[PDB]
């Protein structure tokens, strides 16, 4: 069968502890043994969204577990797009997307944790980081002058940058994760994982969309040009901060349609580990609601 096809790719992507990551030579930003036709996977998507909407209706009315989605990427790679498909299916009332844009100067203030611990999701809630507290590892990473500006830091001379502030900083992040799993929240972290080539033709085709080019950030070049520092920090931090607790997916972004497919696919698959049951109705409640119903057909 198709799935069964696809619930084998599916593990392939998922990084494992001990596995070393080079995104150059492995990983495929656009799988060709493609098995299903685009139709096909755009109907695979709509279950996908209708079983999740399922899923977070169950998970929202149990009160035991939360669940905290992470979206990291390069720029172009589809991010906010696979966001707002996860949510039309979604409701409102439990679910919560944060972008972290540049902190502010409060949070400046803090540990480079405290604005994302806040932001945690409450108990029988959807937490969405659109961007999240790996951008310490990221962009951090590629702009190491930052941490001069970051109080908290402990960060005085770029020379005191090196792998074993990465390290340290990994083992924080990880010991973050495993806390909150520790105490009911369910961690799913998703780095979309576009071509150089494929998010060139995405910029330049925005560049040439009237409708759309006046959201072109020209920002968004100077990142490019550090392609690979950018590829360097998300290998040595896929390499550093899946477990089997709290994994990553490596998805391949070159093809929207498919990189929102197998998200979709991946966190019903993950969530429906949890087992979760709408409320039974009990006899007790069951009179009740006969009680109820009679009242409503006495009314004079
Ligand atoms: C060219 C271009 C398209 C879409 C986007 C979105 O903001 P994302 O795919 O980075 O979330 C950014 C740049």
């Amino acid at each position: 069968t198709d799935f069964s096809k696809l619930s084998k790719y599916v593990e392939t992507l998922r990084v494992k502890p001990k596995q070393s990551i080079d995104l150059k030579k492995d990983f495929d930003t656009d799988y060709d043994h493609k098995m299903l036709t685009k139709e096909e996977g755009e109907e695979l998507l709509n279950l996908g969204i209708s079983k999740l909407s399922e899923i977070q209706e169950k998970l929202y009315a149990s009160g035991t577990k939360s669940v905290l989605i992470v979206f990291q990427a390069m720029d172009a790679a589809g991010k906010d797009g696979t966001v707002k498909h996860i949510m039309t299916g979604l409701n409102p009332q439990g679910v919560k997307v944060t972008s972290f844009k540049v902190p502010s100067k409060i949070e400046l203030s803090h540990d480079y944790l405290w604005r994302h611990y806040v932001a945690l999701p409450a108990t029988g809630e959807i937490g969405i980081f659109n961007r999240s507290h790996y951008e310490n590892v990221l962009v951090t990473r590629v702009h190491p002058e930052y941490l001069l500006s970051e109080q908290t830091s402990g960060v005085t001379a770029i020379e005191q940058v090196n792998q074993k502030f990465w390290d340290k900083r990994f083992q924080q992040i990880n010991n973050f994760e495993q806390h909150i799993s520790e105490n009911g929240t369910i961690v799913l972290k998703f780095f979309l994982h576009v071509s150089k080539k494929e998010q060139k033709k995405r910029f330049i085709e925005r560049i040439e969309l009237d409708t759309k080019n006046w959201k072109f950030s020209t920002g968004d070049l100077k990142e490019r040009a550090h392609w690979k520092d950018y590829r360097n920090a998300y290998e040595d931090m896929l390499a550093n901060t899946s477990t089997k607790q709290a994994p990553w997916f490596v998805i391949p972004a070159d093809d929207k349609w498919f990189t929102r497919l197998l998200i979709a696919e991946i966190i019903c698959t993950e969530l429906e580990k949890l087992n979760l049951t709408f409320p039974t109705v009990s006899l007790e409640q069951k009179a009740e609601l006969e009680k109820a119903k009679a009242e409503l057909v006495a009314e004079k």
